[PDB]
């Protein structure tokens, strides 16, 4: 009958509230409780690069992937519901930023993320980026290089680590007619050392290499 | 009064649908939604050849249907119909793929509700997205595509469709830089390694030249 | 100490309409409401012969009148208007049919309700549209149009007219990049293939030429 | 061990009250015919910014200092551990809508947007602004310069309810930036009375008039 | 069997419930409860010198230091937590402003404060800033010279007394590729009287020499 419809609505309100609107939430990772986020970018293009100004516009899909014990759930308890859409506002998310923009990133898709009964949160922002690159180079055969690193602006390795399931920065999806060609893109964990700070803290260095199509 | 009963009964309608009862969680897999989808192309604004963007002005139609948000006119007065803020309901995410800054909208965030639990809701919106305009200063013009598709979403909680593969150019800004040779809308389903599940797109495909 | 009662008298009444009373949820076909509206054009910023877009601004005069914000003047203590936030009471979705970036507002969103029901409220406006300005740089100058009307309601829902066809330039700027020739607002009546009812428009027409 | 029990007294008399002028007494709902209000306003001219003679528009940037009175907002400084003043967001308080009338984008706040209330139920407040307004430089390249203005009042309110002030017609300019490429030959603040075809009610502005000219 | 973690995400709910929901928060600095807050900058990047408007554009991080007693916890009270991370938005936060900035300043890190176990915040936003700049001998040896004032808009001297650690600008991380290399770079707290007020009204005055790279 269509009822099963309704039991299924019913089922995931109970879920919602159980996680949010009960259970103890979710403060930030601690030192005792540290978290590790998965971080890979898939390169959609490279818009513009500006050499009055030094500044190059990326668009990418930022792909991040952590996992919580208060987002853990049976799913026998829920009419085997496997995983639910919520709002990102709702949850807490990482605070990874680029280090070196020169202006707020823009946001080009819904800030939506998908939580999975094993605690696992996939969230996948679009975002357009511009971050200081000098492009001398980019009319010749050799390309211009240039990186930008992504991490915590607030928390060192010893409450975010950071990891990549690979190296190679996803180009299946670079738009074939950009004015710039990629020669080649990587994404590269590295541990930090700032002299302020005995501890250490991760970040992501994305270093792209180009030249004009 | 007859004025008055009217009133009371849509502002009846709108708490037992928005104050009861009890909410709307969007789509699942045992209980999954069609989003039809459609589109009316207004303008080709700008065609930056220098950065591979092209502008477009259009509305994108998006109908779907809630049983949470079915009733019965003759409990209401003959309301068969309402107006409300699109913020106050479940609607779909449907993004464009290969946008390179935040679409832009151009109307009131309001969508119209059927008693047969149908939404309706036609944002006029304008989109950069990734083109290379080359061509369109020649009698074959330029070809250009851009993907729309929920963002969260699979095939097995919604699924886009379309009326049509005609866009709509019915009112096609006459006196654009440039006239449209062609405007398809096309439903394509798509596996992404990592995912058992479909998703679900539409490729609007753009055929274009200046206009002599 | 009639300035301490002056408070509680214009408090009470702004409680008695906004709470005490059944909320107005918008016009129905039920209730068709009449919204005047007529524009004051005070520049023309910018006409860009590239993407053929034209750069305005305006106020946007809106009228409406509601038996749910009548009162009588001598139960509130002589109190025939006062000023609220546009976003505590319904407004109209009047809307440019062919913008082609979000309108943008230059003025505080506040209305005027007076004792009768009549609500005054003139947004000024910025508003980029699509136009063709070839010609301008002659005598004969370019003309463009614009059409405005609700997103949403029919007309049978929003009554929609102006009070005269002819545009306010008595404050257009005197020393802008172009003079006007004129500018007319002429409401149009349209039907699509979707829907029985009328849908109702005001067509802003402006003939313009570079200043000499 | 009276260091931060002096301490700890003066943040509860401050927080007793902004409670008891933000939540025992009812939302101020304005003014009125029979409570109107005067906002005095004066200009304080920083920067010329830009001059764009293709759209008839110019920059500027200035302080606009706004202040006015209320009941509603008095307090007894006895009552309170002698606070005379203290600091608030804008957006708890009603504030004047006074505007720029021949704006030709949205005004953009470059200060925060707080305010500083004084026990005898003053209000100070003072937003740093850009404005790009009507304005045709010709004449910028020249020793008398250009000439442009702008009116600024309240948008909906008459000068039965907000009436507006100047302690002075002359613009600060002891803060006008040095370097700009526009000099500053004379810059005024002018209130002004007319009367529309709809009211009785006389209708308030203060006329901006900045005399310019290009910095060589 | 290890969920001391728990528990360990308890300890943290239970201090940041106990800071926000059962104390009393500040309400901000006052005459007679004056803060010192310690202001220091690490400049990133000139990004932009534009010599028909006279604005530069400059990329910076601004550090920001104030110690509260209302946020000071025993670490032994809640498992030995010393530090937490909270939104900028959950406290009170200085009025710092650019005093000659020409467009709104753009923030580029997320809005969150580090608060440690004795009362300290730590407020570090990325910004990106136009300013009142004149960029005449830029192309030259000399170089350029500009300057521009920060401090708060609100609070006189005798609420917030303003400082510096140094009044060196951190340079460590300039961005090297830049179209302008820095010659120096100094932070100078000043006190200004009004002929207006008697309150002394406290600033650190950023100072810039620069000039067109030649690499
Ligand atoms: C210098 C610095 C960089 C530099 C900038 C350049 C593009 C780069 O690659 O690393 C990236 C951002 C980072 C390094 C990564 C962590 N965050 C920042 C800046 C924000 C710092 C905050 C909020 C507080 O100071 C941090 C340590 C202070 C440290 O000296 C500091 C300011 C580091 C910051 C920890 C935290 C308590
Ligand atoms: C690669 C990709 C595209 C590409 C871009 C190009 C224009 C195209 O045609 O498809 C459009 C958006 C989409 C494909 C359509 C659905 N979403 C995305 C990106 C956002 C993805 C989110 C939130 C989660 O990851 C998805 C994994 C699928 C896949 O690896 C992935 C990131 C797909 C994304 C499932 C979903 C739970
Ligand atoms: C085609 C159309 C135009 C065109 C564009 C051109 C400048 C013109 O003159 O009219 C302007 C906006 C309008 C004109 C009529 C009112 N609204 C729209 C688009 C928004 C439509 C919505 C939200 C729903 O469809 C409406 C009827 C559908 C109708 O075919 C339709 C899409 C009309 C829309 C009613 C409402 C339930
Ligand atoms: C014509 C006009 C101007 C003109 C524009 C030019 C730069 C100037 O100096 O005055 C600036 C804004 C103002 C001048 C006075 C303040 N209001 C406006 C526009 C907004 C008006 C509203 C909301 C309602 O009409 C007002 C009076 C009607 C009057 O004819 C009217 C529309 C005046 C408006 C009062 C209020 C009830
Ligand atoms: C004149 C002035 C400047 C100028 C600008 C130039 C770069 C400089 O060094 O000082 C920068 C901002 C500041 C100086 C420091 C305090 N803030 C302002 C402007 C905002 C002032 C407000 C909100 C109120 O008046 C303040 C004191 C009045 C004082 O005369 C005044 C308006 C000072 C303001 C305190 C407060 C009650």
């Amino acid at each position: 009958d269509d009822d099963d419809k309704l039991h299924s609505q019913a089922n995931l309100m109970r879920l919602k509230s159980d996680l949010f609107n009960r259970s103890p939430m979710y403060p930030g990772p601690t030192k005792d409780d540290p978290l590790t986020v998965t971080l890979g970018f898939t390169l959609q293009d490279i818009v513009k690069a500006d050499s009055s100004t030094n500044e190059v516009d990326l668009v990418y899909y930022e792909q991040q992937r952590w996992k919580l014990n208060s987002l853990m759930w049976d799913p026998n308890e829920y009419g085997n519901i496997t995983d639910f859409r919520t709002s990102a506002a709702d949850i807490w998310t990482p605070d990874i930023t680029a280090y070196s923009s020169t202006r707020p990133v823009q946001v080009l898709s819904p800030q939506i993320a998908v939580v999975t009964h094993d605690g696992s949160v996939m969230f996948i922002p679009a975002q357009r980026l511009s971050f200081m690159c000098d492009p001398t180079g980019v009319d010749s055969e050799e390309g211009a290089t240039c990186a930008v690193k992504f991490g915590s602006w607030v928390y060192s390795g010893f409450e975010i680590d950071l990891k990549t399931d690979t190296d190679q920065v996803d180009l299946s999806s670079y738009y074939a007619s950009s004015k710039y060609e990629i020669l080649s893109a990587t994404q590269t964990r590295q541990v930090q050392h700032y002299s302020c700070c005995p501890e250490p803290y991760i970040d992501v260095n994305l270093v792209v290499k180009f030249r004009e199509r």
